[PDB]
């Protein structure tokens, strides 16, 4: 039996991660899109949508207001729990400091937590030129997420500031964002699909990432000369995470190669991890050789509890 995952939008920018990655399309994963406001909801393209909060707010959005994002979902809790029945994995992603992402999410995550779905939080930070209210709501929500999911990445958005040039379309620095939920919901996918040949499977990911806290995730890509050492330094390098490697107790690696991936390469890459960590780890190594592959080396990391 193959894992349940699901992907699981809640508010305006939780909604955009989940569009965009519809657009992508993504063929073993279900979408759900979950709002208060119901223009927003009408326009998504998810193939499950959950108004929520509709005799709160009238099918509009939660005004930039937690209590109502809150106690939106608190209102819809069986439309939530009936949407998520058979999940095995959830990640729920939401923009922080808003009204229904910030107060609506970590109702959504306790929901799946107690269905029994390994349940990750993706979650963004504002801009601090949206101010210091927006930052406090933001705090405040992601402790509440931390609290009710099994892991969290939180994606500061003043990070974004750091990997443009003046004249980045604002749309392009967006997807830089979304490309770490993506590319997560992808590698794991490859992982339940894929025999390795150091085989992972998922009850390898729920060890790593059940009932933790923040988690650096990454991927590095390279090849010729440096290739496993250079890919292990870039997976490990995580610019637009608020979370570092450092002091890493528990570590999920996977390296995927050609038949020329050497086991000298494989200890160089796994090295890398293990003393960037600084710690006595509980690591879980896996390795694909896929003859499709050239010269090209793709390592993918997962680092949990500090
Ligand atoms: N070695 C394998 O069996 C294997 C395979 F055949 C294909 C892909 C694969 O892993 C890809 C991968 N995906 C992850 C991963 C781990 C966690 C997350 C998160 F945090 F949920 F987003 C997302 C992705 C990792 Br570490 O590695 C394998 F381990
Ligand atoms: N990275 C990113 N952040 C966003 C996006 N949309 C909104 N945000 C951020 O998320 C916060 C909450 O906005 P929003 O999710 O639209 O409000 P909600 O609908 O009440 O949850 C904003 O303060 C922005 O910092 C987006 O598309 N990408
Ligand atoms: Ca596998």
């Amino acid at each position: 039996h193959m894992a349940t995952l699901k992907v699981i939008g809640v508010g305006g920018g939780g909604n955009n991660a989940v569009n965009r990655m519809i657009d992508h399309g993504m063929n073993n994963v279900e979408f759900i899109a979950i709002n208060t406001d119901g223009q927003a909801l009408n326009l998504s393209k998810a193939e499950s949508k959950i108004q929520i909060g509709e005799k709160l707010t009238r099918g509009l959005g939660a005004g930039a207001n937690p209590e109502i994002g809150k106690k939106a979902a608190e209102e819809s809790r069986e439309q939530i729990e009936d949407a998520i029945q058979g999940a095995d994995m959830v990640f729920v992603t939401s923009g922080m400091g808003g009204g229904t992402g910030t107060g609506a999410a970590p109702v959504v995550a306790k929901i799946a937590k107690e269905m029994g779905a390994l349940t990750v939080g993706v979650v963004t930070r504002p801009f601090s030129f949206e101010g210091r209210k927006r930052q406090t709501q933001a705090a405040a929500g992601v402790e509440a997420m931390k609290a009710a999911v099994d892991t969290l990445i939180v994606i500061p958005n003043d990070r974004l500031l750091d990997i443009v040039d003046k004249s980045t379309p604002m749309m392009e620095a967006f997807k830089e964002a979304d490309n770490v939920l993506r590319q997560g919901v992808q590698g794991i996918s490859d992982l339940i699909a894929v025999s390795g040949e150091v085989n992972l499977d998922f009850a390898d990911v729920k060890t790593i990432m059940s009932n933790q806290g923040s988690a650096l995730m990454g991927i590095g890509v390279s090849s010729g000369e440096n290739r496993a050492v250079e890919a292990a330094k870039k997976a490990i390098s995580s610019p637009l995470l608020e979370t570092s490697i450092v002091g890493a107790q528990g570590v999920l690696m996977n390296i995927t190669g050609g038949e020329s991936l050497s086991l000298f390469e494989a200890q160089e890459a796994a090295d890398i991890v293990q003393d960037a960590a600084d710690e006595d780890v509980n690591m879980i190594f896996g390795t694909v050789i896929n003859p499709e592959l050239q010269d090209e080396i793709v390592v993918t990391v997962i680092a949990t509890g500090f």
